[PDB]
């Protein structure tokens, strides 16, 4: 019988930052082919807990021999992780960890410090600005992302010990909404902001709304190398770039899981990912 | 019998750029331990001719299968790369690339986006500034390498095509010195007391921030290149505002690789191997690897 490792993620569509993860995933498995190892990927809703319930839950059942996952947060992932360590089952975070609930490993960025950087980079952008505008996407009350919700955190923490009197706005965006109005209406009542960030991986939504209306006293901080994100890169509506190497957090993850169950190697548990900062004068050669 | 490849690198003290580039190679020998090879390093005085054709002279004689090497003044290598050419023997430039004198293949940054890059990152920071300044160290008068001398020409032009008002001073100290380091400073920041920010394309950073360091200068700020642990020291203390590095760990690494995969595994290789142009701050540089 070949070796089985669920994969729990966040729905998507391909093309969106999980797509490479799951590249990273599947690489992982035809690398490791003489072991014949099998990733079986479903996903769940991370506006939905209990969507999380459910699909983790049909995981449990599955008794994989090894589980790789984006944890949603800490009370409603608290069930599957003691029923997994209660089975015997391994299980390794991405993306966010719940520290007290420690896994065989973890690989993700240092989601305080990551936030801590960006406000770093972008006060260097808004230098001398009074206000910068903080961009999310909400859905159902939720933000959706303990690491996004983190990352705003160290954000935050940075602008209050360098820049307390720097005023910070936010403007929450509809999941499946337009984001459009919501922008028009923003600038409207606020049209002297002259930068913003946001901390998940859709800045191009902003990026393309700016292209389009012509406005180009406006620029970004985002994270990701999503198609659509790099286009704005390129095309001067984002400054920066934040990624985390979205296709190693795959990679690493199975072969982790290899090191652990195949050949019985010691591991170490926290993998902080690297905070890498791109341009457009350097993302040609980022690899 | 074995596979030999013999390494040649600018003589140095251990912690300095090349000690990283080494630990690469190492890392490849013991990864293929298997085909059985060694990797034979020899260090040259780069600014010595005769000393120099002495110890290339002495690799060549060593009848090496492959060889990597880190070119410095390129002016005093045309007789080396001539005679593994004749030989038959391949040879791996990182680094710098000597371009009327083609490798197998080349291992380092493209210097001219490299520094294209640097001025925008050094203008983030001098936003509004009358001037900046390019800080060299020469030993015979030359600027001892192409990476370094063209980072520099792609960073004029970014600087003329988006700050063409900015005046770029410069700043020259010297090894082969009885002038010292130090000294140069005082003189060119007494001349220069408005001088806000500067870029140094060597990988020794530090001797700048340590000046300002031991000075406690703080109105000024540097951008340098490569993880030297007194140029991160400098990161972090400060002084040195943004480090720019290039994996020199993986570029010795794949030197070694390459020759193995073309000599031993018979396989294609591609010449032209630009590394990253990694941006690394205080807030980031604990968890780059
Ligand atoms: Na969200």
């Amino acid at each position: 019988k070949k070796y089985t490792f669920a994969c729990l993620l966040p729905k998507h569509l391909e093309g969106e930052y999980w797509t490479d993860v799951q590249k990273g995933i599947r690489e992982a498995v035809t690398t490791y082919s003489d072991f014949n190892i099998s990733a079986n990927i479903t996903h769940y809703d991370p506006y939905d807990y209990n969507s999380f319930v459910a699909t983790s839950q049909a995981v449990i059942e599955e008794q994989p021999d090894g589980v790789m996952f984006a944890p949603t947060v800490p009370q409603y992932t608290k069930g599957f992780t003691d029923a997994l360590n209660e089975l015997g089952i391994p299980y390794i975070y991405i993306d966010s960890q719940i520290k007290d609930a420690p896994p065989l490993a973890f690989f993700g960025q240092n989601s305080h410090q990551s936030g801590y950087f960006a406000a770093r980079m972008l006060m260097l952008l808004a230098v001398n600005d009074r206000e910068i505008v903080i961009f999310r996407k909400i859905h159902e009350g939720v933000i959706g992302s303990n690491q996004q919700e983190s990352r705003e955190i160290g954000f935050r923490q940075y602008m209050q010990e360098h820049h307390p009197a720097c005023n910070i706005l936010e403007l929450n965006l509809h999941a499946d909404l337009e984001d459009s109005r919501m922008l028009d209406d923003f600038f409207r009542e606020h049209p002297d902001v002259k930068h913003g960030i946001t901390f998940n991986s859709k800045v191009y939504i902003i990026g393309e709304y700016l292209q389009q209306r012509r406005k180009s006293d406006f620029s970004l901080i985002g994270y990701d190398l999503l198609e659509r994100n790099v286009t704005c890169l390129k095309e001067g509506t984002v400054s920066f770039l934040i990624a985390q190497q979205p296709e190693l957090q795959g990679f690493n993850s199975i072969k982790t899981l290899c090191d652990h169950l195949i050949f019985r190697k010691e591991v170490a548990c926290t993998n902080y990912m690297p905070i890498d900062l791109l341009t457009k004068e350097n993302i040609d050669y980022y690899h």
